């Protein structure tokens, strides 16, 4: 009956240049399975392929996000949301683009 | 003729507890494709699944390493090596376990 906890992630506090290969990982630490992991960008759900963003479920507790070529469209607050029977958690990181 | 360049990564400032979920993304920035991306732990090569370490080539310029459940055996220097026909490059991060 353990609720999900998530390790912090960050694109870095320095703005990113267009064309860079950037990414973060949503790694659930403690938490009962089954767990669902999902993403939003500026509160809109994003899934693999949307806006050129790669999102891949590496394991039941890890989601990998990769932006192969950063654009100004990718600017904003990325949120990972992890949910199971016992509770839910989210953590965020703002991507800044020069 | 452009050799691979790699964004630095880190498991973090602080030592990690046993059982935690840790990982890094090796994201090549500059460099002509195709690029071979491989990993070592304390100078010895790692393959997907070895010592419970997940390794996945996510894209032509990104490789993801995940340790689903960290043990003290995972202690040491993780190196990502990126190679093409032009040249090679690497970046590292030391994983510490309490």
């Amino acid at each position: 009956s353990v609720p999900p906890s998530i390790a912090p992630f960050s694109f870095g506090d320095d703005p990113v240049n267009t064309g860079e290969n950037a990414g973060v990982q949503c790694m659930v630490q403690k938490g009962d399975v089954p767990i669902t992991i999902k993403w939003t960008l500026n509160s809109r759900p994003i899934i693999n392929g949307e806006e050129g963003i790669t999102i891949l479920k590496l394991s039941p507790k890890t989601s990998v996000l990769n932006i192969a070529a950063v654009e100004q469209d990718h600017r904003g607050v990325f949120k990972c949301i992890a949910e199971n029977k016992a509770g839910s958690s989210f953590t965020t990181s703002e991507l800044k683009v020069n």
